[PDB]
């Protein structure tokens, strides 16, 4: 007979995690996710020869990194200059029977390793989670506002790369309305709406046409 | 010394696992899991000197395997003779950027190690993405009532295997009236675990509970 069986030794109190660009926790391991258990996810750099990135452990199902609890904070040096997004950083959470965290941050490239060990009531559990729920809402507007914001301001920096790389082959008056739009979308990621940003990121996408084929033009 | 970001803003459309005891779908990868992810997990053998498993890899929301889409599966062999529940087999589940599931099962006593790659595509497409969420969220209950059913099950087939191997493991230092009461213990229990009622299986762990006092006695000595 082949089958296999589900051991169940245990399960995880909150959510964990790190925090990410615009001060956001990104789960790693979600709450009840059963123990022992070993998630991975593969983060980059959020800049442009970017050498070091730090990995703050953070607990909780709050979405604002400093409504989390902060487990711990550690650095990964020495990676090789890259643009934004090319490094690949693998973050490892492992959870053991004792119920002892260990995170890891991993450069594939470079092969270099960082790694912390984080030790360790059931009425500041529960103030958590309903402390979370009580402010969901708001928690996801948030997130979703974040994301929004990082792919923006991705937008608006490729953008205006290959616009100075561009010339003098981008014409004027193309240059003008998309000027006009980066400056549209720059303001509108210091704002708290979503909707706005999508639309000026759109705005900015339909004047830019052309930049495509002069950049694939060489 | 600076900030660090997700790489990729794509998500598992569906949950990803394996097929468990019972044909019971046991997730690994819950849906809208930001990938690249690799996710592993320690499962075991369900019965004495099993010397194989069988890697049954699922997509989808639903509880009984066969309501899931089956993406491949593959043999683990080679497991040295133990009891139920000792072999410690890692199975880990790997998404790459390409959106390439990799799922391979590793025995950690013999070392042994077998693994199959899982290409896009021969999962379900959008609609019957969408198709999948709907029949779940329409099952939702008898999913459920189906899961712990299946939970209380395997619990109760312990206890039955483990109780009679304890008469089986010496056993007659048990008497007369007690090995009878205990063995009919053992029958309704086993008879109870082919209905399909929870509660009324647990009260049969419970009732054998009560006629065990001795074998708990006798076996606590001959351990110590
Ligand atoms: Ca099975
Ligand atoms: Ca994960
Ligand atoms: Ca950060």
């Amino acid at each position: 007979h082949h089958h296999i069986e589900v051991l169940l030794l245990d399960v995880t109190p909150l959510s964990l995690g790190i925090e990410t660009m615009g001060g956001v926790m990104t789960t790693l391991i979600a709450k009840n996710t059963t123990i022992p258990t070993k998630h991975s996810q593969v983060f980059s750099t959020a800049e442009d020869n970017q050498s070091a990135v730090t990995i703050h452990v953070l607990q909780g199902e709050r979405k604002r990194a400093a409504d989390n609890k902060s487990l711990g904070q550690f650095n990964l040096d020495g990676i090789n200059p890259a643009p934004r997004g090319m490094p690949q950083i693998e973050v490892t959470f492992d959870i053991d029977a004792d119920g002892i965290l260990h995170v890891s941050a991993k450069d594939k490239n470079s092969g270099k390793e960082q790694k912390i060990t984080i030790k360790a009531n059931e009425d500041e559990i529960q103030k958590m989670v309903r402390d979370a729920e009580a402010n969901a809402e708001a928690d996801r507007k948030f997130e979703e506002l974040v994301q929004t914001r990082n792919q923006g301001d991705h937008l608006l920096h490729s953008t205006r790369k290959q616009v100075e790389e561009a010339g003098d082959k981008l014409p004027a008056d193309d240059k003008t309305a998309i000027e006009s739009a980066l400056t549209a979308l720059e303001t509108a990621l210091k704002g708290e709406d979503k909707a706005a940003i999508e639309a000026k990121m759109q705005e900015l996408a339909q004047v830019s046409q052309k930049l495509m084929e002069i950049a694939q033009q060489q």
